[PDB]
């Protein structure tokens, strides 16, 4: 992708052979895994739009979803065209020419016309446009995998209180909902599926817990539960 | 993160894949072991908090872990918005206006605007200070991970000195109390925790004695004690 | 209550008995019901202190919920008081003089001056904050109320649906939250606390129907929606 | 408190005696935390003083609804 | 702590223990922390769990006076 500045005006250099080991190895050992997800946008480093199409196209087993998200991404390529203050008619000599929906995808760009409005004058932010069409696709694959739905994750007699945790935690990613909301959410479903046994102490905790007080009420042997003080 | 010094001004690069792909192995092997809390320390040179969000969020196994520490990173960058330098608010134009306790953390501040401040003006410990809240929370999730309490931790009956003391050192390292009250517990602690063959050889060598001299002792007498002085 | 614009000058004028009766009467027939919060409101017109406080003091049955209610408003006039306009004591002469959050009090100031400072100069939102503060001990009540939650309501394998949501749409009376959270938490319990059978129905329409969508066809399959000659 | 008498029965006779004390309301305000652990039945009393120190009306009575009243509560028919 | 013995025997047994040790102030205090939550007889052990890290002295004094004896059963029917 594009590198270097502060050593003279930046230059478009081809992607790491390293890097693309690492993204088949990552792929090979966890596919459908939400860690995929911030190793992307680390990696992505100048987001080249034409580089950033190679990722997707030298996929192997799971090709049917990233042709999933190149139907996703070519939707929302099309709002660019309508929604967003689009160019309309002629445009003046030595200018870039303003993209099209379809222009900011490898498809129909020419590679220099890419780097062209990326910093001949000032820059428009393709590669960030175009990670992100990635970012919200990906978002959307983690939810269509998801084996566990959040009223499936539950905990029966023998299991303990961090098996059940982290089921919640691997199952959270594919929630996909507002984060005031799911806060809100999430206290009242952690009482809800937890075993007799472990509700009794859980709701000994009571109202106003944080992560970490009931991370260290996990903790313990188990505390005071109280039966039968009225009986 | 913000590196270079002879080729000129320090650049704000993006992280390794080797030491991505390294911190991913050594935490699918030593997900909770004491050695994770230096290599984390020598993994985050140039120390940037957007860097850093990163490797929290690429994290497999204990992502419930990894929610407590992130809570104890809004906690700290809490108590860095009471307690510490607040901030006036308004300010005159040509300034950068400085970070929030909020903005440490790449939460409510953007890439560029923290390698700004960092770049523009004197160096700000920002990445020292997210980096330092990362630690604490590495040594509180070593901590809701331990499974003996130092009362709990007593020798067996045909078990030797040396499968002991490998568990008590390691249950120590996760201990986070005083070196004072450590080296002046181990004293009396060991004696009292150790069983009747191996208490008999150790109280042998007696008062004063610097562990060097004890463990040379020991090493020579060996096994799980050798039989008492009636029989 | 003040009233009169029409025919000049405004004029404190007396309350109905009937009005009075009114009140009394549904404080003896339903007390503590979730209705009685549209219907205090609907019958407290205007808002000046001395008469709203005659509404409060007039009650017979439920004393101590009276008593915790008179609280909250000592609560949230001392917020008021403080973390609101505090304003300061000295001003010229031939001023009303600015009330207090301990002003507001019917046991506190005196009905001609009370009525004075609230409309002989540009008015003062004194009655109407009192007003505000009478909702938020009224839902306090609601929670002091509250025999069964949203999650306790689950339709039996011989309840109806109509006796089955009619149960939620009261169990939803005293939910008290925000209307962002209960948009998305409603959602999931129609199916959720619905018995087996009725389930099955409920997953065959499927995610797109609105609430009179889903109450049509629960009109068209009859009963709990059960498996006996309706198809 | 009866012996088999709810929490609710016992306070509603309390708030409504309250109402004719005329005393002193600082006077009375004074007896009136103590009146609530002092007139309370052995079973239910517990709970009052768990609260402990300081509580509010409000804060006992978070507590007392969820409590209810002695022993266990009834079956369908 | 035994099942049969009340929280003033407990801790005056404790405080006699402890002049004779000749220890520095510190310790004493950081010992005396996890001691008396260790220690204590599982009945009269909750009270204590209950009220949880904070406090000083004579507020876990005042909640253990409460409810004397070994951790006593107050409820008698």
């Amino acid at each position: 992708p594009i590198v270097q500045n502060l050593q003279g005006q930046m230059v478009h250099q081809a992607i790491s052979p390293r890097t693309l080991n690492a993204w088949v190895k990552v792929v090979e050992e966890k596919a459908f895994s939400p860690e995929v997800i911030p190793m992307f946008s680390a990696l992505s480093e100048g987001a080249t739009p034409q580089d950033l199409n190679t990722m997707l196209n030298t996929v192997g087993g799971h090709q049917a979803a990233m042709q999933m998200l190149k139907e996703t991404i070519n939707e929302e390529a099309a709002e660019w065209d309508r929604l967003h203050p689009v160019h309309a008619g002629p445009i003046a000599p030595g200018q870039m020419r303003e993209p099209r929906g379809s222009d900011i995808a490898g498809t129909t760009s020419t590679l220099q016309e890419q780097i062209g409005w990326m910093t001949h004058n000032p820059p428009i932010p393709v590669g960030e446009i175009y990670k992100r069409w990635i970012i919200l696709g990906l978002n959307k694959i983690v939810r269509m995998y998801s084996p566990t739905s959040i009223l499936d994750i539950r905990q029966g007699p023998k299991e303990p209180f961090r098996d059940y945790v982290d089921r919640f935690y691997k199952t959270l990613r594919a929630e996909q909902a507002s984060q005031e909301v799911k806060n809100w959410m999430t206290e009242t479903l952690l009482v809800q599926n937890a075993n007799p046994d472990c509700k009794t102490i859980l709701k000994a905790l009571g109202p106003g817990a944080t992560l970490e007080e009931m991370m260290t009420a996990c903790q313990g042997v188990g505390g005071p539960g109280h039966k039968a003080r009225v009986l």
